């Protein structure tokens, strides 16, 4: 079936990515960047997410799979290995799919709209992060800090853990904001904890003075300007992995963080 | 229809107590504490607790209503001006129920399980507090600490908070444990982050050395001796509200700590 | 004696620095903006710093006074309604003085020094921030994360305080290391923990890759480019500050944070 | 000179215990364990912090040394393969005492005083642990939680370093206090940061309603009733170690906590 391969850039991804190319060629697998079914990542999660957004208008026609030629990713787990034994097993299929949900990011000034795998993340262009959070049309809080991040469940494994976030497994259809250096004092007050919000729930960001925020989705961070906006909600589409093997996402944790 | 009406002791919530009967007695309202389809906790959050538990084995044919005479709790989201009102909806019906997740703890040596709308939390009985943690079967991690709570969603904002752990709405059907002051060297190593579980993960803490664990669940904290294995898992089993008047959860978390 | 008076800008500010200034004149108090003795800020603790800043060269012959227009600062501690009564004991003296530490921070590339009152901040020109912490020539840790902030014993209460670190005393001739957001796994390890560090000792950050920074010292930043050094230690400088009514460190925090 | 010598127990730190005597008989020193000059601990932290306590009353007239048997300790700082040179330079003398603080902690019902290494502990006998924190005579907060842990500035790497507290230099004279899991609320508040006390500051813990509570100093944690008032300040006593190599105290916390 059709497939595509990326790659990290380096010497050790790019033969890594000529060998298995090769070794689909044994079989009857059109390299087809255009319209794949298959996208294989070779390098870290950083080269897997690149991967993820340069084929997110077609995720639900995709399972990715993740090889790390550094350390072992969240994302890419799949050691250069198994590559051969990888390329069996794709070419035949008789592999379930699995989904992880995404979140969605609504910027409005027209509106923009963003998917990102790890997380959402708002800043000020320049001086104080003023914001007023807003929870299915309630006013929560108002935010003075360094920013905010929103992060799926997956991500939470990413920068939302370095904020203190809760680490949850992918299969819980949620969202997580976490806080970034909160001022609290007698005039302002935030809540602090981290909080993880269910589907259909939209969490919404409002401008107090400055209108201008440096927003971040997974690689790509962009100056926004004259933001009136910024919607956070679990995504209706979901990214599909192919998996092979068994390997639990806590054992994943473990082996990232404790041996 | 049957009900019954716990109070908290004093002078407010027992008067408060007695004029609600009686408004009761100007409908065809049964008084019976043995088998009541509607259970009136009328104190704050810990008097809620303990109605709670007092009928945890009918949990499925109850509906509970919460009353703050002190402050406002989580669960007693209704304040004493309004029990007139609150008397004339519960004699006719017609409301709706919302159902919490609740948290399943197992105790092996017999086994012995409880129930929790809270927390449950492990401590030593004097000195180190060392268990092994595993997750679905996989050995996670070796935590020596002051101990470990396991939180339901509607206890996060409870004690889950002041570790550190993340506030999740009520609709998400799952568990988060938190750390009580792990040690962090060379030799032990904790994940440190709060763990969020989805439904039917089984978190299980195996002793190391000493056996004695100070085990609480909710309001009640009981010594076990010989401690084989502590198991959490999220409950099937739910506690059902009876619910008039719109009043989200967010808006509960932002009146209880924001303003 | 001579004096100078700094405003926020505002219509209460300005109006209460004329009133002053007329008051001084019914004594001999000469205003003098160029070499003042005596310098009083109205407005709030970022009027102060500008104040701070703006004679640093003169720290030694100079001591400070803070009058709060809008809440209560930790520099500005007096009331508006207290400006008459501020003018008279000013114009005779009869003031002890009392003396914060202030934290040095080098930058060599020439090389550049900078005084902070608040905290030093050093983040990433954009991507990640990364450095190689290194204490009295002792490498400590390669920190992977959003910045570092070394604040002084005054500053505790600000920035260093929401970066969750200790608030201490400002008798205390110390400087405080703060992280933000480092990332810990398998791979990357930092203490985690605040540092306080005593005087004549060097906390110096030298680069890895990227060599340029957003250095921030109080009020202003400042990108840096071709960063070879960053050198912290507790200055030889003091600030001193004009006290006449008892207002303890931890009275000031007490208003400030808890009632 | 007069010297004694502290076991953990087992073969190994049994068996270098009775090779060192056997070394220090080849010199003129004798074995006095009743006034030693040299207190030598072998094992691991915990052994050397009975080995302060069992000679805390001639602290004066006593240098420490530490001999880590299992993992290296921040007391013990000597591995066993360096005994025989340790020996030899003891047996001479030509060494420098360096001092780290003490904490005093004053506990009034008569009323008793204790001297901690490392830090002092208070908790409840059992349910909610309220205290009025009072500094210098000044109410600062009302306490709600688990407990409170004031720690020594060589403690800071122990307990306080896993509540989240700052890890500073010993040669600062200082204290540091952190809380356990305080409740934070609209009712409740604390000040949450960690305090650094300086030198003749006053730190008093103030019963609300029970009276009982668990107190710990370093090893020994005993229970206290009816308990009228708790006194924290540092100590005007020093514990002094024989210092022979060149060990910074950064050094041993990189190796410690780092790599
Ligand atoms: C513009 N101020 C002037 C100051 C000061 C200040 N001194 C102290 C102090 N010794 N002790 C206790 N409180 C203090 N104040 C309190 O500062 C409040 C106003 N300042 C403030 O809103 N600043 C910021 C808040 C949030 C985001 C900011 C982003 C960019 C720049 C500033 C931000 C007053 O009301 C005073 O009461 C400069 C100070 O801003 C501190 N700062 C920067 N980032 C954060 C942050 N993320 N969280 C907390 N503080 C932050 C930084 O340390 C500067 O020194
Ligand atoms: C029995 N030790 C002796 C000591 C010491 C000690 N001094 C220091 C120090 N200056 N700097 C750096 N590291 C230190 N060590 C490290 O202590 C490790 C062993 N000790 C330990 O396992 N203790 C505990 C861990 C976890 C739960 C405990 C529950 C009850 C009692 C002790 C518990 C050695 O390997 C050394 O390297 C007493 C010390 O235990 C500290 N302690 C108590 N509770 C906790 C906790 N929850 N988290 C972290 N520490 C805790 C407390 O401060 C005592 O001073
Ligand atoms: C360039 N990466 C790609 C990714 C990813 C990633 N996904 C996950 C995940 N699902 N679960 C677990 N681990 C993950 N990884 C781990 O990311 C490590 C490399 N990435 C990294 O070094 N990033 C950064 C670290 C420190 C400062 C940075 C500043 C700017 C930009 C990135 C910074 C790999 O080794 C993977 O194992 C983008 C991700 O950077 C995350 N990020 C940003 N800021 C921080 C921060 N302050 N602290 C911790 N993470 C941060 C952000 O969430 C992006 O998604
Ligand atoms: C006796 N209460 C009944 C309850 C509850 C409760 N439910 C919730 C909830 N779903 N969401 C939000 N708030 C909640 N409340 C708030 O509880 C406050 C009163 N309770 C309280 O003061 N408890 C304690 C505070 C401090 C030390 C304690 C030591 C031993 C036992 C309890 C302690 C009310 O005002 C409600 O508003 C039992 C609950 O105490 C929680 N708890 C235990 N230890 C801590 C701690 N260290 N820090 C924070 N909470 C702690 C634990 O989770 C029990 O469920």
């Amino acid at each position: 079936m059709k497939y595509m391969i990326t790659s990290k850039g380096d010497e050790k991804s790019d033969l890594l990515r000529l060998n298995m190319i090769a070794g689909f060629g044994e079989y009857d697998m059109e390299y087809d960047d255009v319209e794949p079914e298959i996208v294989i990542s070779i390098g870290g999660d950083g080269t897997f997410l690149s991967a993820f957004h340069q084929y997110e208008e077609r995720l639900d026609e995709i399972a990715f799979i993740g090889i790390h030629t550094g350390h072992l990713g969240f994302y890419a787990d799949w050691r250069p290995a198994e590559a051969d034994k990888l390329v069996k097993l794709l070419a035949k299929g008789e592999y379930q799919k699995v989904s992880y949900p995404l979140l969605k990011t609504t910027v409005k000034y027209k509106e923009a709209t963003y998917l990102a795998l790890n997380e959402s993340t708002v800043k000020s262009s320049g001086g104080p992060f003023v914001v007023d959070v807003v929870i299915n049309d309630i006013h929560f809080e108002r935010f003075r800090g360094d920013g905010l991040c929103m992060s799926t469940p997956s991500g939470t494994t990413a920068y939302n853990k370095s904020l203190g976030g809760a680490l949850m497994h992918p299969s819980i259809e949620a969202m997580q904001l976490t806080e970034m250096a909160s001022i609290n004092n007698r005039v302002y007050r935030t809540i602090g904890s981290p909080l993880v919000f269910p589907k259909h729930h939209v969490v919404s960001l409002q401008p107090v003075n400055d209108k201008d925020f440096q927003i971040s989705v997974d690689h790509l961070s962009i100056l926004h300007r004259d933001v009136q906006e910024i919607r956070y909600e679990v995504s209706a589409k979901k990214i599909h992995f192919a998996r092979f093997r068994s390997f639990p996402f806590w054992r994943r944790v473990h082996d990232s963080f404790i041996e």
